[PDB]
């Protein structure tokens, strides 16, 4: 009826669990996360009064190292969905090998109507909140849904006023912008690792990408970078793009700089000049090789699941595809590329952040680009061996990956002896 997102998490779990050999109490310690933070959050009002929002802090679990997650600034923000995106959090980090746990974190407002004096007054508020458990080495933030770098600096300022400049106060949160610990590659991290996975995928299937069409839903950062670095990098024909409003089509191929530019100038990519106007229902049923959903999630059901022309299906938004909807398309013979496999390009560099935080010495963009591919080539690859060998679903492999790996951390720690 409601669908609680904590729930589903769970059940998918449990889903991934019954296809691998793994203890009872093992997976009745990962349905539970480890420490839930809830704090309040007051804030002064620019008319003067003082407001109080609930904060969430969710650490999963850090078995292979500090946890990492984002922070969301929503007005239909639960603590289910913060403990559901920790949860996937968990294994996004896990399948992609980086030494680290899962934490999300989130605030119930409305940032829209928050003025820039009131945002960092809320920003700062949730640092001397969330401080006692948060870290360079224990849980490091990052941005999310409605969050930008700018929120990112103010949280960082204030955990190094709280800190007194004791360790390194750049590291204990990522994204920041490049003047103030920032990192090379952060802003294109997520489409850079969905090239990276659709080039490999690629590779796997036999097919070269050059000359050949993408269609792209959502036209958001994700689905605009996307775009473009497909263009660019794999020299395919973006033939269809998306936002909320409607869609374009067009068989000549489109230029994401002229889409982006026109989106700007009238706020949608509607009425794009010598295009055809289309909308996402018919798109995600047009005759491409690579279909790229980057945006609201529960775009694919068994209602149009039949109907999917893509060779490969990279998820590059956060769920988009329903359980049923990957029974069809694996019937087909379909590629799918699993939804926290595809877009952990964006924590990896993240990850690449917090190693030159820590560090104190900071790379180049060509640096981070190589290291990332090597990182997302080897994700997939070991993903996709899985899905060869056990001849389970690609999202069940990666699941496989990442609950083998966590629960191979736990066991060597101590913490479930069976
Ligand atoms: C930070 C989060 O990453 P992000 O950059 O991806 O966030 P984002 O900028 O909000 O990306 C959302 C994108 O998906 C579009 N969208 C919203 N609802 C949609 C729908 N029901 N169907 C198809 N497209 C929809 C948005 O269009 P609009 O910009 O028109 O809302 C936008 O293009
Ligand atoms: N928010 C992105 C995917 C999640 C992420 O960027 O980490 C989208 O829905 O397009």
């Amino acid at each position: 009826v409601e669908i609680d997102p904590f729930e589903m998490a769970v059940k998918q779990l449990e889903r991934a669990a019954q296809y691998m050999d793994i203890s009872e109490e093992a997976l009745e310690w990962l349905k539970k996360p480890m420490r839930i933070v809830e704090v309040s959050v007051p804030i002064e009002m620019d008319d003067g009064s003082v407001k109080v929002f609930t904060g969430f802090r969710v650490q999963h679990n850090w078995a292979r190292g500090p946890t990492k997650g984002g922070i969301r600034w929503h007005p239909a923000e639960t603590l289910s969905t913060v403990k559901a995106l920790a949860t996937w959090m968990t294994w996004k980090v896990a399948v992609v090998d980086l030494p680290y746990g899962g934490g999300k974190g989130g605030i119930i407002v409305n940032p829209k109507e928050l003025s820039e004096r009131e945002q960092e007054r809320l920003a700062r508020a949730y640092i001397r909140a969330v401080y006692d458990v948060i870290g360079p080495w224990t849980d490091i933030p990052a941005p999310d849904v409605y969050t930008n770098p700018k929120i990112m600096g103010w949280m960082m300022d204030e955990y190094e006023t709280i800190m007194r400049r004791k360790g390194p106060a750049f590291g204990v949160i990522t994204g920041k912008p490049l003047s103030i610990g920032g990192s090379l590659g952060r802003g294109t991290a997520t489409a850079q690792g969905a090239i990276f996975t659709i080039r490999e995928a690629a590779k796997a299937l036999g097919i070269d990408l050059k000359g050949k069409k993408i269609a792209v839903q959502g036209y958001g950062n994700a689905g605009y970078y996307t775009a473009k670095l497909a263009k660019e990098q794999l020299g395919m024909t973006v033939v269809a793009v998306s936002d909320s409003r409607g869609g374009i089509y067009n068989p000549d191929g489109l230029d994401p700089d002229e889409v982006l530019k026109w989106k700007r100038e009238h706020g949608s990519v509607k009425d794009f000049p010598g295009a055809t106007n289309i909308t996402n229902e018919e798109l995600l049923e047009l005759e491409v090789d690579v279909l790229a959903p980057a945006a609201i999630e529960e775009v694919i059901t068994e209602k149009n699941a039949d109907n999917i022309k893509a060779k490969i299906v990279a998820e590059v938004a956060n769920g988009p595809v329903t359980p049923e909807a990957d029974d069809i398309l694996r019937e087909k013979g379909i590629l799918q590329i699993p939804d926290f496999l595809c877009n952990a390009g964006g924590v990896t560099v993240s990850y690449f952040e917090w190693v030159q935080n820590i560090n104190g010495y900071y790379w180049t963009e060509e640096e981070v680009r190589e290291k990332l591919d090597k990182k997302m080539t080897k994700a997939f690859w070991e993903v996709y061996n899985t899905h060869k060998d056990k001849n389970i679903h690609m999202r069940d492999a990666a699941y496989v990956v990442a609950v083998s790996r966590v629960y191979q951390a736990m066991k060597d720690r101590g913490w479930v002896k069976k």
